């Protein structure tokens, strides 16, 4: 595959494959990991990081939504996939067909389903319980075991999972995780039986409580090397590493003298005979505007962003004059200067997690496998 | 294609329609329209638009960068279409092949793409000026004519036109751009022939100003029905309609007792007897974490997203008990109600053309043409 403009983001597959084996040593072995490629694969890609993750000891893949999981099977996955979010239940005969396992929390929406499938293809179902994140999920015992008579009533529903989902797993005060974990405990004493699949860790949950993860892991955040929030840093149990670099070049260079304007708004303006760098991203490749006061690396050296930021670039005020094709890095490593997600992140006022997901389809992904490049997957590609 | 969620986004390509042709009126018949659509066209699709607006009038189209021109050529198009950045020096044997026109605004890229291009198609280039925009563009005399020169020089390099690009052009105060309008006709100078197309306005310049815009418009925010500014709004020739609406539908519906939490952090309290409903759109759709106090719109009704918004889904306070299934609109109308992009714009703390800009590849488009389902396009 190939690129035509000089701004690309790298994703370092051994480092994901690092993050996932050092999770198959902590945990027991008889607990298996899930992989949640949601979203791209939290903006990675969603094929390149299933392979590496199943590679490193993964053994399931969890999706957002079901166009996600048929995705992943047309580029040739045939590890078992659960999809965590809602789905129609006119398209059950399609997961079933195409061996995608369902997130079920309502007994209507299975009473729908049994009246549009029948066979031959078993479904498998993970009920979801809701214990206190207050987003999908069962909450009484008698819808509880409705969905449950629904699905031993039909030959081919089959109750594979059983799960919950924590909202403040990430936070060292463990109170509300305690009030969540004993709920959890209390609801499956509803079900007649115990499906082969409990689970209920997230990434921070698992790493901090490994113990305490029943069957199954669904390992998200940690695999590409980000910490689940800023709070748990020191209490993880092996060091995290960072998959996702951005980068890109100097496409114009030019020395301004002093009054000049620089871009929309003609916000900056120089004060000294000043260098200026144009690079060619901007904010429809998810670096929004709001990093207008940020800075990117030039040449092992801190240099801001001057003026506001457009579409499809920006401006930097550089240390002297440079070569253009200079390479610019907006994330990651240049000599001793380091940018992490964490800090766009703060400059951005979110989490790590809304950052890479945000920088678009228009920016093409270079995979490192081996300390080499793999592949290249530019989604505007021929 | 089809999907399979309830999360989708409408393009009204009758409102695209629209915006084009009343410029193609407002405008002198001598004078291009050129449609940009970098960006797939704003968030609202490449193809799609880039099609509509040629039928209402325009005759040419503009990218940000090589790979979204040769999108447009794979997919059909065959009108031509100028890269509005910049590209690599040996690229141009490609844009050549295809048909794309290339900006160039320094001697030693040409200087480059000699040595690496012999023939035989012609290139056609767009001399970019910096006349106080600080982004891409020649300065100075001798770095224009040296350029002039090397074009002239080569048989098969063509100067097809010259540009310029206004930073303020949205602005009430016209006083940095008669700045640069002053600039830009002195520049023009340093050329021994004026080429065959020579253009200087955005959508901003082009509605406020239609006379002074050469012999081609680069119309692009306003096609797609969005003001340039807030200021600029009522100063507008013609009512612009505005094209995207983005829906989805209640997955879950629940009732919540005091003292119950909802979302990461639970940071949201239950104070009295409340419905909850659960969307399937988060950040990763474009749904930004920011848009945690907003309202979106269920059953005629504003209702506030409550908690923090999750990667794929974010919750709403419900007026009541509503039945599965119900659609929300979160930019459009319901009813009674509007949400429009600038509202959603204001929240963030941004200019409109971010916003259709970042809801993401996830979300399908819905396209509308003469009022009936055209076509869905789901990039996944
Ligand atoms: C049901 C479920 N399980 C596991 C995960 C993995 O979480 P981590 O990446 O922190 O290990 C998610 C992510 N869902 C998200 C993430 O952000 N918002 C969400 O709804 C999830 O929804
Ligand atoms: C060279 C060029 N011409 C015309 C346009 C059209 O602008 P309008 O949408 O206001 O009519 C743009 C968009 N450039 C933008 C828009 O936002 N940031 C940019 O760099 C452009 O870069």
């Amino acid at each position: 595959n190939d690129f035509h403009r000089d701004t690309w983001a790298e994703v370092d597959l051994d480092a994901i494959y690092d993050n996932v084996e050092n999770l198959r040593r902590l945990l027991p072995d008889d607990t298996h990991i899930m992989a949640v490629v949601k979203a791209n694969a939290y903006g990675h890609g969603d094929v390149q990081v299933a392979r590496t993750a199943l590679e490193a000891g993964a053994s399931r893949l969890a999706v957002a939504f079901l166009d996600e999981a048929l995705a992943l099977r047309e580029k040739g996955i045939e590890a078992p996939i659960l999809v965590l979010g809602a789905s129609r239940p006119a398209d059950a005969a399609l997961a079933a067909q195409q061996r995608i396992a369902l997130t079920v929390f309502r007994s209507d929406w299975l009473e729908e389903a049994s009246a549009l499938y029948s066979g031959p293809f078993p479904i498998h179902f993970h009920l979801k319980m809701d214990t206190g994140m207050g987003r999908l999920g069962v909450k009484d015992e008698e819808e509880t075991k409705r969905i449950v008579a629904l699905i031993e009533r039909h030959p081919h529903f089959v109750l594979e999972g059983l799960y919950t989902h924590f909202a403040t797993a990430d936070e060292v005060n463990t109170d509300y995780f305690s009030y969540q974990y004993t709920r959890f405990l209390h609801m499956l004493e509803w079900l007649p039986s115990r499906p082969p699949l409990v689970h209920c860790a997230n990434s921070a949950a698992s790493l901090r409580f490994p113990d305490r993860t029943f069957n199954m892991v669904r390992f998200g955040i940690a695999m590409y090397g980000l910490a689940p929030s800023p709070g748990i840093k020191p209490l993880l149990p092996y060091p995290l590493k960072e998959a996702f670099s951005l980068h890109s070049r100097l496409v114009h260079v030019k020395k301004l003298q002093p009054g000049e304007k620089v871009s929309y708004g003609a916000t900056y303006t120089a004060q000294t005979e000043e260098w200026i760098g144009t690079i060619p991203i901007g904010y429809a490749d998810g670096w929004l505007r709001r990093l207008q006061h940020f800075h990117v690396l030039v040449d092992g050296q801190k240099a801001p962003i001057v003026g506001r930021i457009c579409m499809d670039q920006c401006m930097i005020r550089l240390p002297g004059p440079l070569p253009v094709g200079t390479k610019v890095t907006l994330i990651g490593r240049q000599g001793d200067e380091v940018i992490s997600i964490d800090d766009v992140a703060r400059h951005l006022e979110t989490i790590n997690y809304e950052v890479p997901c945000t920088i678009s389809y228009r920016v093409p992904r270079i995979f490192f496998r081996h300390k080499r490049i793999m592949e290249v997957r530019n989604a505007i590609g021929r």
